[PDB]
């Protein structure tokens, strides 16, 4: 028993991290087969960040302007191209530690692990969620650009996030591995702010099920509600509306605890209207929304990986 | 910026995890050079857990009673011995992925990363603290025994914890890698309970500094206090007393924020007496005590590793 913010083991990703330098700027790259992926703003100078024209900036570069280092070994850049907001650097050597992988775009509310890196060197691993406003509440210092986010499906690493920038509110924005931004953000220094965030309701419900599995039961009650009555209360408190698909996703947790979803919704409705009154749930005094139903099952039933 | 529960990258440890089977019982082992380390209760049956005599149980075993598997490869056990509560299995093959390592015993209040494993296969990584009552609030299911806890110092893995059991309150107990239990616990099924836990004060202060670094300032005030006046209030609320050594450890964070330790203590004293009144600090509505001063510096300044 117990419940922790649990990340995926990072070994398979650590062996893909490299350092990429172009001019004065150094950041992190992802080396898979014979391609290194990194944020395209590695080719910008201080004067260019304001209003960069990436097509011009790239045509003025040649392969030898790009220093790629994998630990001590230097990688020779054979070619380069731009795919949306990512630079693809073809190198002479394929990474022998390339895992089975795929590139997937995740949806708001889904979680992944982040391997925070500096100078091509892994520093720490942590779990976070893609927020409904398409930012992540990460922990990143200068030099962390090109750090990646990922999930593991059995033997396969699904890369879903590459870090590009920090917004003025301290939250973080990036792209999928095809270079397409999550959210309405651009890789130029402008006056872009995140829109209004909401609480991920299906995740809060999954976490309440985790609590029940771990012996926290004080918030339960005998009532039941309907989807529409709950959603009426949810909207008032800036909670995402709940759908039938969400109810279905929660099925396995309903089954294991014998507590119907709509039953759990009535507890949630009560917590939203009265608060928690100095009581905690799984060691928290706030409702936690960064565990998916799948995270809970995995941690409260025990799936491993390659 | 940002602040997360950050674990160490686990790659160097993942390559040391093996599966150990003896009879009906399978758990995890740590394979370093030509030795596999695992909990000695792997040699117990159901009848033995009540009152095991490990000397007798071990003399009745031979090397071939021990099945050690590293992925698909089977490891041949050449010898075996007991060191306190750990079994040391000598195998015919030295682990080529053995990192630079050492065995260290940690103190209450220190943090480490846990690589939770099942059947020799890494499942997840998370950060926790050794509590003042010598338990950890982990997340472990059946089969997790032999999972290890570790820190990374530059290139070197410091192993500090091996998981042995879950106590009736849902918290977890184990040994250092020399087989000596943390706390007054024994590896037999008896009526052992954890003693009273306290809050790790120096860690709460470090976390308040992290908050200030990240722009949460609402709890600060102009007052200062003395060590003895603070400790008088701390005792009332089940907080560990604060020493001059703690003040010294917090020095770097005092320097970076310009807020003296005793100044920060007056804020803490206020938070203990009035509460937080619906305000949060770094996204928490409770005072967090599982980040050391070193954790904060590392995350708010950015140290990497091999
Ligand atoms: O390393 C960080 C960084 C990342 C982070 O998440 N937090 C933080 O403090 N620093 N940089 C800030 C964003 N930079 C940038 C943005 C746009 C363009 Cl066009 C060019 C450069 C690169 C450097
Ligand atoms: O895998 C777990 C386990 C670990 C955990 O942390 N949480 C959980 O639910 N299960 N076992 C419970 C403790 N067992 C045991 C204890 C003492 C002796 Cl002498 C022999 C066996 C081994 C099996």
């Amino acid at each position: 028993s117990g419940f922790r913010k649990m990340a995926f083991p990072s070994g398979k990703v650590e062996g893909c991290m490299v350092q990429v330098t172009c001019g004065t700027t150094t950041l992190n790259g992802l080396w898979l087969d014979d391609v290194v992926y990194c944020p395209r703003h590695v080719i910008c100078t201080s004067e260019d960040m304001l209003n960069p024209n990436y097509e011009d900036l790239l045509i003025r570069k040649s392969n030898h302007n790009f220093l790629v280092q994998a630990g001590n070994v230097q990688l020779r850049v054979i070619g380069h191209s731009m795919q949306n907001c990512v630079l693809k650097l073809k190198v002479d050597t394929a990474n022998p530690k390339t895992p089975k992988y795929k590139f997937v775009r995740i949806q708001p509310g889904q979680t992944f692990s982040v391997l925070a890196c500096y100078n091509g060197s892994p520093s720490g691993v942590y779990q976070c969620a893609m927020r409904p406003n398409f930012t992540i509440k990460g922990s990143f210092l200068n030099g962390s650009c090109g750090s990646v986010g990922f999930n593991i499906d059995y033997d396969c690493v699904s890369f879903c996030y590459m870090h590009h920038m920090e917004l003025p509110t301290g939250v973080h924005a990036g792209t999928d591995l095809e270079g397409n931004f999550y959210g309405p953000f651009v890789d130029r220094q402008t006056a872009q702010a995140a829109g209004t965030d909401t609480t991920i309701t299906v995740n809060v419900l999954a976490w309440l099920y985790a609590a029940v599995i771990n012996g926290d039961r004080w918030f339960l009650n005998r009532f039941t509600t309907t989807l529409n009555d709950f959603n009426l209360v949810a909207m008032k408190y800036n909670y995402e509306p709940l759908t039938q698909d969400h109810v279905d996703i929660l099925g396995p947790l309903s089954a294991q605890t014998g507590i119907a979803v709509l039953d759990m919704c009535a507890s949630l409705k009560e917590l939203l209207q009265n608060g928690m009154n100095g009581r905690t749930i799984l060691g928290s005094a706030l409702l936690e929304d960064e565990f998916t139903p799948f995270d809970v099952v995995r941690q409260c039933s025990g799936v491993t990986f390659q």
